[PDB]
């Protein structure tokens, strides 16, 4: 059929109003289409397509593609975090960024290495939706919050996947919009399609109890996905975790250039009063978002939900028996992640999550390998912190 | 044999073996970090990187599938990355025709989430044929925001009253601007918290985003200022008030990089054709998702659908930095009737703080240049300084109200 | 006239005699050169408006305008349930002017709200606002939840051990131990869900319970100091920094209070026939709901509001706490309200509205509500004190008046607003 | 002797008569016979008392407990200075409980700072953080700005003529011509530069302006409409939705008060000594420092507070705001402090203490300053009224010595509450 054809013919075809055999060349008679749009066709020339697997990717991951973007992969690491050793994948085009971290990663060691927590673990969807009138949407409220509502809501939500396991409902309301905040956790995934249907089926189980209600959207932005927003910072979104490391004051003086006193006092005076004096919900950081950001797209994660996985508060305090030794945390409530689905499927993504040895599912405890992802940003965050903290107060 | 190979490497490198060099280091000879200028070419040391990377793990063949052969470490070593082992490729796909100012985009946007570029690429044909979109850049100037310390808040309050002065600020703007060709300084910004003096400079930065350049100016700025206050302390060049990759109100309020506005109107019929919906169903959804909702969840900013997924996507594609995704995503979507019969869609985003640039960082690099080069807004543009940066703005602007058309419509037509 | 300190002293001493036996001018001469500090007037002298008007006479020469008091009235006042329950130093009182907006047709019931204020046309406008809800049919609203909070701040050694703290509390059986602690404290004291939240070694712990009808603060405090005294028992390494680590959060902004509420959630509501907009409110429906989409959430979006999605709620708000007793700080939170506006009925011409004030501190025991005057005002609503068959039911009958005032305050302003000028 | 209606309302009408010719029972009588409207008795009877009392026993009637106003008084007060100026509605006056701490030591003075309020504790409290600032050696303040605003909202056709106008108020020339129109509507009138903001066709415009000793809402709303006036001649297609648009932002929470300023924006601050620290507050600089950091900045932060870095700023800016006849709504945004807390000296024992508060909004002419009783406390401080020779000098002298009165607040407090009980 179509390799029998030119590539000449087959546009001949698209243009007059009327598939492939092979991927590869689909990317190929697009990007000549789309070359027939530009003002400069020749820019497509060093924008790459040959030799990736695209058979991943179409259907599931992107469409109308015509080739893909490289971001160099830099490597912070050893990172010791709970007596394991971590080489960290990081995708950036930031000069010394990687280096900083790097050098963050160094720090921590020689303090004896960091420890994490995970303190919470659940996805959430956040639709809304209308009653008629404000006491009836309060009467729906009521009825969520007792036992015996909640418990055919956990059952309907729960009936439509493996993990799918919801966990207490959060609620609000606003005259006659009731916002239903959904959470589980999802396995290994991030979890997003997996909620959002437990949540239809869950929304549609609350119908048959209140047939006047409206679903008007199945994200009424109370998640909150993608967007700023206190409720994350406060209730948690994914995984929430806490990070922490003590670094001996020698370690301070010879490889972070600087004083445990001189650290506490730019913590205090940037992440928390500047961070203040700015008008910040959850931002009470150096630079996590760098970590973030270049972990997730190393990773295979969603790199636009760094908006809500970035939020994290740097404390540093004194410590140890001279009181010249270095107490630094980062707490982190909201990690957006996973090891399965999105990304994290194309072979590129799994060879860096294979790097942390938590690519896949974690077979024998469902979730433990996207949990061992969030404490791994979590830890390389607090050296994100702790190398450009120090950086700052030296003063350069 | 060991001691063959180290006179080797007097002479060179390129004419052992990698067996050889890796042996050199296991058996300590030579030290690790002394490989990156001893080897010659950039790709064979990201192999050497990779090997001895890979012993180390306990998987060690994790590194299989990460491509790095043939690719241009040049531009990205000593600027863009280190310790590097090699390139993540993310997928591109396009969304387009977007019609805007009279002019068509072919928006390149790199994400690995699937039906993101053909939910945009709906929103595209929905503007398209509802008469085009129009924007319009409503501000601009990258910012830093240093914290300085006086001996007591009555020093500070004295710096304050001092920097808002015609003849102060004149002789802090005179240093800012000797740093650079666009360092341009506009009106000072500050708070006064105790002692602590936050000082917030802002200035246009041609086409780059202009993190380095106002860094330099902002340097050269207070190096001034301790001339006439010795006791002020530098604690910091950034105490958080810029605000650079951190929610913040201040941007959301005060703008920082480019501030943007865009809009179009939607024909009903369009509205129910190409988007499967109506206005009033469309505008019921987006006051009580995008307003009310982003309300009742605490949002400073954040009163949109989606913004950050085409804004990370157009960013990744075309060389930014994605971690500013996080002040870059500030976004109000606004829906109301229009029309004869209020039976047509007004659709408007406004996005105060996009921080962008076609110049420096990620935009040195070739494929991100293609990407630039498919806007027609790659590189400087020599006539009018900073106008491809603005005009990517703009695309970005655009490109989302297409995401929050396409998006929301999906949204209010259920199932 | 005055005779020797020596003289006064033996006089003050003497239990038949006491501090009736000296003059205005001898108390005076004690304070000035030590012997009385300034504080043990309230339990020396004879009555409690003498000690006041002691204490004016003193203040009075340290100003710098010795008349300055002439007009701050002080006699007559029933200082006795004042002293030592609600006010310290004090020198007379400060009347302030109480309107009254009414009926306010709310559940099927009506209300002559008081309202305590000094800004000209507040009253009148509320009780224009009053009067198009009452011609609507009326308003209906609900509590939507009920727990006065607070959140002290502990610390444990590690990030890790305030992790595992969290993680017990979280347990059904380390709630439980916590939750018979707390509610050993007080009949009213009902633990319910724990909120947590950790800073590294730092976790904030937000106690909530239901507190009669009675605001509750002191009644959680108690409750939360037991609370935590027995949660060291099973974690001896835990430090109490503070009784309140500003997680509650008290008489400040902040979100969780926005969120998850505090004291009383409130919604309210009504529909405004197109008729009674059009006469009374001097606008349209259609107007108003474009002036409250653009003003009360768009403009306060790009003000970066949190909780402050309306017009002005903190008049109400304020007024009815001075004049019935509450605490009148704590309207820095209670005033947090969305004001909704929407088409409705068959033309789709008649106004909708609704108020939702998630966290109305409010008590009609305790405090201010001990006071007469402001009893009286209490009484007006008839939520004054204690509700004996259903304890709780007068604080949450008047967080439903607040919020009910506040709906019918931002009709009005809305409409005002809306006609221009 | 109560007359038929016919006869009462003869004698009503009868203009050297009057509602003084009749009885209470006889106009109360005319009034539930529907021939008076409720709202005109404040016209027509010639006493203001009177129209108290009368409004009084018709409200008592429909109360469910008839006596309910007995404890609330009404008599011998100034409703002159009340009446069509700051309540209406008027049945009587609630009394708080005005208290003084100090001396509070700042600027090389002395104050006495008057606090109405019904909280336990407070002034005492309050009363003891002056008393470490006095022996500390006093407290140093500046005001760092000063301007009220207003910020309306307008709507262009299209987004295109919003940034069209937006681009045109930042001319010097455009700005300069609304300027002029601004300032001609009052001597105090001084238009800083324009803060603006668009959300798709709407504009949101932030007029700020200095407004000598009065608060100023009257006077920049006034100076805001002439000044919209002028830019509709420019751009006729412009729509004036609503005189505030919430971008003022006035008694509602606001990250643009925070960050702008509102008001007085002001800065206090004072070193304690380490012997103060310990006898006056019975605590160490180190133990004050560890609950301030993780209560007042960490703790708000976890919360999600905008501007609420502080203890309980509210509750003194709250007495003081009633005591000295300001809108106690206000206190909203006017609490609005952070408190921070360093060790200061050569062994980390002395605590250095600011609190920062960048929107007080406060004056010292018009609303209830124009009261007696609130112009006595208002004479105490030595703000009362205008400054003639330096016009808004009482003003920002109320607003330093506000900022510096929570400063003492937040010593107290702090100290207390690192100690435990
Ligand atoms: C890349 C690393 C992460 C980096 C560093 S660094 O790695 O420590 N040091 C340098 C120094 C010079 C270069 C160069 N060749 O231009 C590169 C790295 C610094 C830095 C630190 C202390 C200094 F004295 C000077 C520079 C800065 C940096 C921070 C705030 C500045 F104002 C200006 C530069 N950044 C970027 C952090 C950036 O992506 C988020 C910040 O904007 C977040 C924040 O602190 O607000
Ligand atoms: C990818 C696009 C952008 C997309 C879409 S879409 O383009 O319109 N349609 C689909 C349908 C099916 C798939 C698939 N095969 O998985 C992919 C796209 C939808 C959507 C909308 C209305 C619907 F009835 C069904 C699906 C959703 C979506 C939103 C909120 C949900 F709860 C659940 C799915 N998303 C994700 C948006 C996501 O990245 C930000 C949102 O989380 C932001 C928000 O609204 O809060
Ligand atoms: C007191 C009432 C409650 C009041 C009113 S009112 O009830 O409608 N009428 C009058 C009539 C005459 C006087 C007088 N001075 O003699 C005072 C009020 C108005 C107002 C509003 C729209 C108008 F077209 C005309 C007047 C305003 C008011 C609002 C925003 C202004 F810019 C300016 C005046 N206020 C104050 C509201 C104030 O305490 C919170 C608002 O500032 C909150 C906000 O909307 O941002
Ligand atoms: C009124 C004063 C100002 C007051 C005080 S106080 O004046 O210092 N001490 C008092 C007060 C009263 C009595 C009484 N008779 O029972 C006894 C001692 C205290 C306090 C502090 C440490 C303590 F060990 C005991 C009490 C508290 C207080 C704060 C947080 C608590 F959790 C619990 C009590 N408050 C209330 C502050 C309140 O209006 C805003 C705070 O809630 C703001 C905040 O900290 O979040």
């Amino acid at each position: 059929g179509a390799k029998f054809l030119s590539d000449a013919e087959i546009i001949q075809l698209v243009n007059a109003k009327h598939l492939i055999e092979t991927h590869e060349r689909g990317v190929s008679i697009r990007r000549q289409l789309l070359s027939k749009k530009l003002s400069e066709p020749s820019s497509l020339q060093y924008l790459p397509y040959r030799d990736y697997n695209y058979s991943l990717v179409m259907g599931a991951c992107c469409e109308n593609v015509i080739g893909y973007m490289p971001i160099p992969v830099g490597v912070a690491g050893p990172l010791c975090l709970d007596e394991k050793e971590f080489q960290v994948p990081m995708a950036t085009t930031e000069g010394c960024l990687v280096a900083s971290t790097n050098r963050g990663c160094r720090a921590i060691g020689l303090g004896g290495g960091a420890s994490s927590r995970v303190l919470a673990d659940g996805m959430t969807r956040g639709p809304v939706v209308r009653l008629p009138r404000a006491c009836d949407s309060a009467e729906v409220k009521a009825w969520l919050e007792t036992s015996e509502g909640f418990a055919v809501i956990k059952e309907a939500f729960d009936s439509t996947s493996r993990f799918a396991r919801l966990q207490k409902l959060h609620t609000s309301i606003a005259g006659r919009n009731l916002y239903i905040r959904f959470q589980s956790r999802s396995g290994d995934a991030m979890g997003m399609n997996m909620i959002s249907k437990g949540t239809e089926k869950a929304l549609s189980k609350l119908h048959e109890y209140f047939p006047e209600m409206q679903i008007l959207a199945v994200s009424g932005n109370y998640c909150t996905d993608k967007k700023p927003a206190a409720i994350n910072w406060i209730e948690g979104r994914g995984k929430s975790v806490v990070c922490e490391a003590v670094i001996p004051a020698k370690v301070v003086r010879e490889v972070l250039k600087t004083t445990t006193e001189a650290m506490i006092e730019v913590n205090i005076n940037k992440n928390l009063v500047g961070s203040a004096m700015a008008g910040s919900i959850g931002g009470y950081n150096a630079h996590a978002a760098n970590i973030v950001t270049a972990i997730y797209i190393a990773c295979g994660q969603d790199a636009a939900q760094n908006v809500g996985s970035s939020n994290c508060i740097t404390l540093m305090e004194a410590s140890g028996p001279t009181n010249e030794d270095l107490y630094i945390s980062c707490t982190m409530p909201s990690i957006e992640i996973g090891t399965v689905g999105g990304g994290t499927n194309l072979l590129p993504q799994q060879a860096c999550l294979q790097m942390l040895g938590v690519q896949g599912a974690c077979k024998d405890n469902p979730g433990e390998n996207a949990r061992q992802l969030a404490r791994i940003v979590c830890g390389t965050v607090m050296a994100g912190e702790l190398s450009l903290m120090a950086a700052l107060a030296a003063g350069h």
